[PDB]
């Protein structure tokens, strides 16, 4: 795998969206990774629906959070919508899936990388946009603005991101707190500390989708 990855330049990343109070991150954070594999197998970058996910996922728990491996299996059972179709509304509501229409995507399953090994994470984003978890409660990831982040932060991982990239020193993540967070809503985590569970946490619990 090389030594720079980035799904940005490869087209494989939407714009960067915003949850707001809303407990969602998981759902985000899986539509991400949705976004990627279809980009990454057909050709196309489309939008997918996080409220999807949000209303229908069973298991999850609405804005009280929720499991990114959930919602990929989700996907990959059942399909998953536009954006356009069923777009973001910061609120559980009633499952629509039904009543908009045929799926416009479909994943054919859901594998995890090995946790707390960076190579594994890391072999995962060089194929695909990967869903991942980390510790973002500390102050100083709230307020992070830019740079290769370092911490401090433990690993009591609370929220779902993706990882979108990597570089010699560092993972390339895509947060859903809106375009003014960090580097234009992105943040580059340090990597290569020997922590095995990663500076935040971030080899804890990792899920990407599969699509044949
Ligand atoms: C993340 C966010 O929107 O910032 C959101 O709080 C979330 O999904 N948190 C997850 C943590 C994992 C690392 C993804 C979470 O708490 N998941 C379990 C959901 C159960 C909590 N809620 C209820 N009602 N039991």
């Amino acid at each position: 795998i090389p030594e720079y990855v980035d799904w940005r330049q490869k087209g494989a990343v939407t714009p960067v969206k915003n949850q707001g109070s809303c407990g969602s991150c998981w759902a985000f954070s899986a539509v991400v990774t949705i976004e990627g594999i279809i980009k990454i197998r057909t050709g196309n970058l489309n939008e997918y629906s996080e409220q999807e996910l949000l209303d229908c996922d069973r298991r999850s728990y609405g804005c009280n959070g929720g499991y990114p491996w959930s919602a990929l299996q989700l996907v990959a059972q059942y399909g998953i919508h536009y954006r356009n179709t069923y777009p973001y509304e910061g609120v559980q509501r009633y499952c629509r899936s039904r009543e908009k229409g045929p799926y416009a995507a479909k994943t054919d399953g859901v594998r995890q990388v090995q946790p707390y090994n960076e190579g594994a994470l890391l072999y995962s984003i060089a194929n695909q946009p990967v869903s991942v978890v980390l510790e973002a409660a500390g102050k100083d990831f709230q307020l992070y603005r830019g740079g290769i982040f370092v911490g401090p932060c433990g690993n009591k991982v609370d929220h779902a991101v993706a990882a979108v990239g990597y570089g010699p020193n560092y993972i390339l993540i895509k947060n859903s707190w809106g375009t003014g967070w960090g580097e234009n809503g992105y943040i580059r985590i340090k990597r290569g500390t020997g922590n095995s569970y990663g500076v935040c946490g971030l080899y804890t619990s990792s899920f990407y989708p599969v699509k044949n």
